[PDB]
């Protein structure tokens, strides 16, 4: 029950926040990781998308280990909870997947900016460099990064266009 | 619905069986994240155990992504589930989390077993080579190991010596 | 008509069953020969398709090679047959020969897996462990790669489309 | 049905004797693979021997490739046909391989020298280049090679003397 | 009394079998070391057969202890036996101590085939897979190279030529 | 039976007492690799008192081809008997391992002792300097060392202490 010792302006409503965002991360990694083996079929058969899905899903992984560092940095407890099985539809094709890790991702940045809003009205400037350092441009670069691909893939004339996705895995993700 | 252009010789019962496992292999790769960073807390600080833990997880993401590579070689469609959060007590000292290691990786090889005695009563050759060659003496030399760390760890004094799981992180984790 | 001097738990029946599968692996060095020419010809062109298949037809007559050292290492005595000439209709299209080829290698494994279902019934655990380590899981290999090259064709658009053919030429096959 | 591109002053018959040559050549090849793997029996073990006649096996398969070549350079169309199990007796002794090899290599010149014939009579000066480049002096040299090993082993004693071959393997093979 | 932390899957019968099998890689070694020395005597004076058969005799050793290894591995109990004096006669010429290595090699052989079937029986893979992958090819090697080597003493015209075990000595075995 | 061409100065019992010794060299490799192997336990797990009697076990095995040579040097015949399974009670500790190496490395002193009274009343100074050179430095070294890791152990509190045995294992062992 009793206090860390290292504790210090750190609300319990952040240490909330901060398991929650835990889990989303590790969330995000295992969307990845189904996006990725699904290129890896027989039947889609795009190595460069599996591996750019599979780096991706890596980085996620790691997202989540140094929000745990930071857990136990300021003296909060992680609290972890079951990892959803991926809520997206069929994969369908490289522009679907690309247009499912784009909403995932903004769904990360949204959780993040609420967790800033909190970090700001507990008045943690810790945290809320902690945010910025190492979540927010990260996010926005992997927004900007996934809208580009999916416009590359609409304009080549995916996903009717085999051919489109084929030579953008080689082209892009190569 | 219709068959893959790749399968020969897989019955569903191994398809769905191979899913169940990468199930498992993402659940203990869960368990050993947690213990790492139960081991990075500020009243826990035992550096060496954090890092042997961590590198256990990242071990058993392998794990789950080679049957994953293994259901798609074959022709079987990855079904996905719920990564479960990890089952077992508080983790309480080193000599507890070992002995919680050591009971997950004989769990992982019961399974791992049942997995090759179906794959031997459909006939599957290939399946049964598979689980030898990657996955059983990885766990008979896991299982040992950690049978050696829980045996020193007992030998030593834990978990009523602190000096004792001080002394083991130091020079056999370390 | 006498015993070889090293021949120990090896059945009359395996001694004739490796025979088969020899010339099995040296009809299909002999297939993938007519087929690497065939890309070769000034009215197709395809020079990485050429190559593709004449390194998959080496790599056969090396699977026969190592049939043939297995048969003298356990005392069996090898029997030659005929290489009857491909039996494949007018190879077409970069696309057929890509399913001609699955087709193929599919024969193969299918083989291959009375070769082990022999074996196992004869309690011959040296050849069974042979057939896995050096062949099973390569024709695994070789099917999924078959699987995925006719794939990424049809979804091109080939064989209607030259320039699939070509452009799969250049950036899977080059 | 109508005309290569490419061809010129490329006659029927010249084509037609080129398919036949092809065929001689991987038969060539069969055969000096059986013999490679006569001495790899344990009861005749002779290891230089072996690895002699299975060079000699890979040469002749270059031999048939470099044809497959020629046809399509000239625009005539390869035509395979089974390639015929070895027709020569057991093969006995180093001695008696030595003696059908240097049989083997004779029928072949003379195939290629009837080829050129041919070619001369059809006023093919590329194809006359092409026999004489490539292959009349590589047969005059191989055949040389054959009596000069015939008459070693003659002059030391086989193939009554074992000790012979045994020598010959080492020091002439090895 | 009480049972291991690390069994699973190994059966009282595969532990016993595993045990008697030490004892006969020991024998072997022991055997190996007899018929080295026979040769380094002034009466004999093949340096050769002397290394050829020490260097076995120090492989053998491994095998044993590579099944110690597994005993513990496994969590079952190493037992020891008196290794018994060699039981072969006199070892009267290098084509004797050829034979009597090769009549040993297979009863070696027969004896891990007979492990193999028990570890079959049991339903135990890891321990086929251990056997498979650690002894029987290598039993399959030897007992080859065995045969080779009293092929060629036999063809030379030992044991009456000395000058054959002599020659065999410098060019097989130097 | 008639006299070797090399043998000068060397007793029929000098011949034997060099037999003796080889069996008692030998057994003492045994005795160390029984040793050894206890530490291999996963219910005793001192991986460093495992490596450091496996060496012992193979240095005794040099120890014995030393006199196997010597016996052939001289021109006396080897004669080998049973090699006895290790005759110490339960290994129980490290402590109670390095006492009973100990009581090995004086009986084998002893043993030497009285091979030198031999030789010196048979006047064979080749022999004693032989035992002089390669064995007598050699054990008062071995039963040295085995003497101050035995006061070490006892001095830190073995055997009741297994922190002891861990430290003296990491710290003199490794
Ligand atoms: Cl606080
Ligand atoms: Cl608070
Ligand atoms: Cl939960
Ligand atoms: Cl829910
Ligand atoms: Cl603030
Ligand atoms: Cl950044
Ligand atoms: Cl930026
Ligand atoms: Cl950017
Ligand atoms: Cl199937
Ligand atoms: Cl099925
Ligand atoms: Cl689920
Ligand atoms: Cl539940
Ligand atoms: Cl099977
Ligand atoms: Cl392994
Ligand atoms: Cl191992
Ligand atoms: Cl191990
Ligand atoms: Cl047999
Ligand atoms: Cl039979
Ligand atoms: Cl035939
Ligand atoms: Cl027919
Ligand atoms: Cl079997
Ligand atoms: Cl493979
Ligand atoms: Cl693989
Ligand atoms: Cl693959
Ligand atoms: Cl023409
Ligand atoms: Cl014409
Ligand atoms: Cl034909
Ligand atoms: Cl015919
Ligand atoms: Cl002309
Ligand atoms: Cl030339
Ligand atoms: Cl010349
Ligand atoms: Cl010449
Ligand atoms: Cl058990
Ligand atoms: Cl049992
Ligand atoms: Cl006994
Ligand atoms: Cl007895
Ligand atoms: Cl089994
Ligand atoms: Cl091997
Ligand atoms: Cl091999
Ligand atoms: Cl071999
Ligand atoms: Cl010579
Ligand atoms: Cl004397
Ligand atoms: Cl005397
Ligand atoms: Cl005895
Ligand atoms: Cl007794
Ligand atoms: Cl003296
Ligand atoms: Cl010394
Ligand atoms: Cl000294
Ligand atoms: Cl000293
Ligand atoms: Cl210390
Ligand atoms: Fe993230
Ligand atoms: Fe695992
Ligand atoms: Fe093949
Ligand atoms: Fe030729
Ligand atoms: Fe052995
Ligand atoms: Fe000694
Ligand atoms: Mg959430
Ligand atoms: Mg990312
Ligand atoms: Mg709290
Ligand atoms: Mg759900
Ligand atoms: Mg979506
Ligand atoms: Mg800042
Ligand atoms: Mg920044
Ligand atoms: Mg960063
Ligand atoms: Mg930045
Ligand atoms: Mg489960
Ligand atoms: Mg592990
Ligand atoms: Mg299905
Ligand atoms: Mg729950
Ligand atoms: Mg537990
Ligand atoms: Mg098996
Ligand atoms: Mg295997
Ligand atoms: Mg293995
Ligand atoms: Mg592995
Ligand atoms: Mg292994
Ligand atoms: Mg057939
Ligand atoms: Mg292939
Ligand atoms: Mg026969
Ligand atoms: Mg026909
Ligand atoms: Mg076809
Ligand atoms: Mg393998
Ligand atoms: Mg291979
Ligand atoms: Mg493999
Ligand atoms: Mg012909
Ligand atoms: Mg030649
Ligand atoms: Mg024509
Ligand atoms: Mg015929
Ligand atoms: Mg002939
Ligand atoms: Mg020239
Ligand atoms: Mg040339
Ligand atoms: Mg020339
Ligand atoms: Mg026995
Ligand atoms: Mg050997
Ligand atoms: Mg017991
Ligand atoms: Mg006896
Ligand atoms: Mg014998
Ligand atoms: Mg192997
Ligand atoms: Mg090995
Ligand atoms: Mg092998
Ligand atoms: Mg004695
Ligand atoms: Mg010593
Ligand atoms: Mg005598
Ligand atoms: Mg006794
Ligand atoms: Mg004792
Ligand atoms: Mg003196
Ligand atoms: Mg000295
Ligand atoms: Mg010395
Ligand atoms: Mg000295």
């Amino acid at each position: 029950a009793s206090t860390s010792q290292v504790r210090q302006n750190y609300h319990q409503d952040s240490e909330a926040a901060i398991n929650r965002q835990i889990n989303l991360e590790l969330y995000a990694s295992y969307v990845y990781l189904s996006m990725s083996y699904y290129f890896d079929r027989d039947d889609v058969a795009l190595k460069n998308f599996a591996k750019y899905f599979l780096h991706q899903s890596h980085e996620e992984r790691e997202h989540a280990e140094k929000l745990m560092k930071l857990q136990n940095q300021r003296g909060g407890r992680i609290f972890l909870q079951d990892i959803k099985k991926p809520d997206c539809d069929d994969w369908e094709s490289g522009l679907n997947a690309m247009e499912c890790a784009l909403h995932l991702e903004k769904n990360v940045n949204q959780s993040l900016l609420e967790l800033h809003k909190l970090a700001t009205d507990k008045n943690d400037p810790h945290l809320c460099d902690f945010i910025e350092t190492h979540y927010l441009n990260e996010q926005v670069k992997a927004i900007k990064e996934l809208g580009d691909h999916v416009t590359n893939l609409r304009k080549m004339g995916a996903p009717e266009s085999g051919l489109a996705e084929y030579l953008f895995d080689k082209h892009t993700l190569g």
